[PDB]
């Protein structure tokens, strides 16, 4: 029985159980994160534990709390200086919170009548506070509300934001701290809901039908759960409520033996850091995977229009505030689709030609966080390439459109603007190529000059550069001069004596655009490099720490390189950061289509040939 | 009865009637070339007129010839001065001329008997000249040759390259004027049979099938024998011996009004060059397009295997070395595939879920220049975004693997090589952004310094700097900004009262790495700069002229730009180099999986809000 198993709704309920009968999970607690940890190295006696983090809705202090399942103990409770360490992750019952206070508050409602809007119309956006100026707000749970007009039950708010305007409250004291209303901004008011006849227009009858079957069923098994075999590659599909899908032991079956290539791979962060410099937005900054967790908001996906053809279902199950589990039903997708061409060659001298498919595994979730819906896709190739997609869709987070225009704002209709902002990735990807002694390097192309040994002026080469230790491990990109970063193992050998590796391929977009002493800078220090590599320990989880919620700098990534440990062989992670900058269009609104941005690997001399000399003909 | 419609196989035979008619195709006579041309600029009196290039084969001057078949006139003829202006493209009949003429050459048999090579064993690959230091070879046809082992009739020869070996042939005057032998290099010994069960093992019989199937048909039309109608999106569909697949008049049906976005879009040049500075290699760059035409070799394509699903092909048709028509069966493909979802959003307020999902069109064909094989992939997406990529295969051009390695080739297998190189493409999209007035902005993301009136140091924005003469508008990349280019109509105004736009996005990958003092530099100037703008003329049609064969550099991009025309609101051509860097890999070898390249446009700007909201639900 595996150990990289999904939790069950039995071991959650265990927990609480457990939480409870330990005097941890009194009626003021409620669970703010809850996920399964993952085996120390070198495991494989059944020890399933648990991390928790539980929050106090009277004021007392949080606790981190690590349960064993298996036992049915606690090994560990501690208290938090959540001034020190950060705030915990937002709660879902907190989101609500901020319109209602505000509703009864005279300055709010002073900015309301000021404007001619009706408070039982004003939605409010609870949005993350992170750390500015507010002395008060340190130790003290904080969100800030933006007001969006919904002129009835199925209105689009965000087509009707109200600017100008901002206020910060505190969801466990329940009480307003500040409303800042700097001016009244007109309200846009055109609608921006996309299935109104009136906006769609008659609807195309030109799309005739696409059907995808697989009459044999599909080409991969699940067994024990979670456990994907397909096409020589095996890996553990894991689901944790802050990262949402986890890929463990991902491996691939060369011949007789199952060789490693990544223990683990998660999307261990993502940023959006807005670039408006009005008070009224200059604050935001969405830590989704960390403060949101984005795991928690996974969609259900619908058969025939979510995810399309023979599609395996996972329904993981996460802990709702007070201990009880909840399904996630049909949260992860997982199907096999084809991939066009793999390999083809028509030869003149021999004859023959040939021609193979490829196709792919993709393993998927959805989430949405407010405005935002955001596709989280990996994909395994018969190849032994390995990819990243994220899918950025949802409505664009609005403002007024100043008069005069902007050069930190986007117009999309009369009146509405579109602050600009990044979308920012931190990948984490621990390592096992061939196992877990392993090494990066970085490559570039190296241009040479003409002269002796090169009259023709023709040649060019490549260098690489061992990274070996984590105080030369903080990398940017070069695109000019086709920079890639090789995880080799320098004690695997493929036939021809090199060692064994794959290469990592960024796509080479802009980083974090923020001014270096700015506070977004040093909460999302990994966003401000493509590439970082640490030595691996079972607490540096998080690019920006355990808590990232109004939480300044002084955690993760730059504090764990600080140590300056050998990655020159050893267990080493790779953190990938990658993202997309977003000007808004006008063909963004009043919903997005889908925009992509990622990364893959292929080996690199990992395999002694091609790995698909055996795939068949069609 | 459309202009842009293919060619015939009554006109080609009618061209030849002509031209025989004419006295211009005598036995002697082999056309290199012959192509329809494009209609002229407010055309729309029809006059289909071809272009023929004419060889003869007793070593009198070839010709360049425009014909007129609706009239049945030669329009022009002109005596080329091949030693200025260039050589004529490759002939298929002169592929096996180089073989079969050193077989007889007592130096070639010498060199093969040094290294106990049975001479009907060695294959020879013709190779394009180029352009270096052997003053006889300027205004004569030269092809170089490089010797390949092929141990019985279906054996793969790419496995055996003979090494310190390489030839000099006069193709027309049929004599060896050459051949090189620096030294005796082992000949590798493994094969690279890619069908043969020994190096497959046994097949795969893990793959059970996927289908795909449209049982009401295709969403998109085809009439008039090329034109497409699919999801708004209107084009026709041309092909040329020299460019392959062309688009015509890409346009996209936005309400009443057809709005033209490309006129005319190609690969109109592809180079190859190799970066070993072995005398033996260090001559070798193909330019695959315009030295040996990549449409003449398309392949047929088969159902179930090459293109998958409900395909609609098309069979264009060519000259043969006489004028008689041959029709490439199957040669394009066309159809529609789903590409995922396409908007996607989950709304608290509202209570509303909305998904759609995404498809693409898909024109493309396949190609194979002897070792290498290339598809060529257009896609046209619902959201307005137009696509192209490369996708590239075959068998890696080998030689050997010195002892003691190499910095400019990497080995597949004992004493096996492959030498460094690029795949490089010129994407010559003739723009017509709602019509010909036209003009490209460069935009770069802009970082903001913390201060006044950016107090949170969060701030960033854009600058886009137009192009404003063809003498600033040679490009490089900037991937660290965020570089793109913006072609807009300063005249036509999106209800914003912004200009409409489509922005193209790069891949940022390196540009040619040769020496600038180079013979390929000078040869491929194109390729030393990721982006040229010119001012459109009617014989600008390629980035390296008309003759590229043994052609010096003087014609073709540097010499078009010079001229320092007004592209600030005109009729303009955006010529978009991107490629590909090769340090061959194990995996590689002995067949090569798909790698991919290319670049996309995306609408900024062009349309008044979304143009997918009347897509249905699935
Ligand atoms: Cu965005
Ligand atoms: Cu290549
Ligand atoms: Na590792
Ligand atoms: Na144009």
């Amino acid at each position: 029985a595996s150990p990289f198993r999904l939790a069950s709704a039995g071991e959650i309920s265990e927990v609480q159980g457990i939480l409870r009968t330990a005097g941890l999970l009194g009626p003021e607690k409620r669970i703010a994160y809850l996920g399964v940890l993952d085996p120390a190295r070198g495991a494989g006696a059944e020890d399933r534990r648990f991390r928790v983090f539980i929050h106090d809705v009277s004021g007392a202090r949080p606790q981190e709390v690590t349960v064993s399942v298996t036992n049915g103990t606690v090994i560990s409770a501690v208290e938090l200086d959540t001034a020190a360490t950060g705030e915990l992750p937002v709660l879902e019952e907190e989101f609500e919170v901020v319109e209602q206070l505000l509703a009864t508050d005279e300055r709010w409602l002073k900015a309301l009548a000021a404007r001619n809007l009706d408070v039982s119309k004003v939605r409010v956006a609870p949005l993350s506070a992170g750390v500015f100026e507010y002395a008060e707000e340190r130790g003290r749970r904080i969100l800030r509300g933006l007001a969006f007009v919904q002129d009835f039950p199925e209105d689009s708010a965000w087509a009707h934001p109200v600017d100008g305007l901002v206020a910060y409250v505190d969801v466990v004291s329940k009480e307003v701290t500040r409303v800042i209303d700097t001016g009244v901004f007109p309200v846009p008011a055109e609608h921006g809901n996309y299935t109104d006849p009136e906006l769609t227009g008659p609807l195309r009858t030109t799309q005739k039908p696409i059907s995808i079957t697989q009459p044999e069923g599909p080409s991969f098994t699940v067994t024990g759960g979670n456990h994907i075999e397909w096409e020589k590659w095996s890996l553990d599909v894991g689901f944790d409520v802050r990262e949402g899908v986890v890929l463990h032991n991902i491996a691939f079956r060369d011949g007789d033996r199952l060789r490693p290539i990544i223990n683990r791979a998660s999307i261990a962060e993502m940023v959006v850091p807005y670039g408006d410099p009005s008070p009224i937005r200059s604050w935001q900054n969405y830590f989704d995977t960390g403060e949101y967790l984005v795991g928690q908001y996974a969609n259900s996906l619908e058969l025939g229009c979510d995810c399309l053809g023979d599609i395996t279902y996972l329904s993981p199950v996460i802990s709702d505030a007070f201990g009880n589990p909840r399904e996630i039903r049909n949260g992860i997708c997982m199907h096999e689709e084809d991939w066009g061409i793999l390999a083809k060659h028509s030869d003149l001298w021999s004859g023959i030609n040939y021609t193979r498919r490829n196709r792919r595994m993709v393993i998927s979730f959805f989430t949405t966080i407010g405005n935002y819906d955001y596709g989280f896709y990996w994909y395994l190739y018969l190849d032994g390439t390995i990819e990243f997609e994220a899918k950025a869709t949802g409505v664009v987070f609005t403002s007024a459109f100043p008069e005069g225009g902007s050069d930190n704002i986007s117009q999309l209709a009369p009146g509405l603007g579109a602050p600009f902002h990044q979308h920012i990735f931190s990948a984490r990807l621990d390592m096992a190529i061939d196992g877990f002694t392993n090494r990066v390097e970085e490559e570039d192309v190296v241009r040479q000059t003409m002269g002796p040994g090169n009259e023709r002026g023709n040649a060019f080469s490549r260098k690489r550069t061992v990274l070996t230790r984590e105080s030369e491990a903080v990398r940017e990109a070069d695109a000019r001069t086709g920079r890639t970063w090789i995880i080799s193992n320098p004690e695997s050998k493929n036939r021809l004596n090199e060692p064994v590796g794959y290469k990592l391929h960024a796509h080479n977009q802009p980083t974090l655009l923020a001014d270096p002493g700015s506070s977004i800078a040093r909460r999302a220090a990994f966003a401000t490099k493509d590439l970082w590599v640490t030595r691996y320990a079972d607490d540096e989880r998080y690019p920006t720490g355990d808590f990232v919620n109004q939480h300044s700098g002084g955690a993760g990534l730059p504090s764990y390189i600080a140590q300056d440990r050998d990655i020159d062989g050893q267990d080493i992670v790779v953190w990938h950061t990658f993202g997309l900058t977003h000007f808004p269009r006008v063909e963004d609104w009043p919903i997005m289509p889908v925009d992509t941005v990622g990364f893959k690997l292929r080996p690199e001399g990992f395999f002694d040939r091609s790995p698909v000399l055996d795939v068949p003909a069609n």
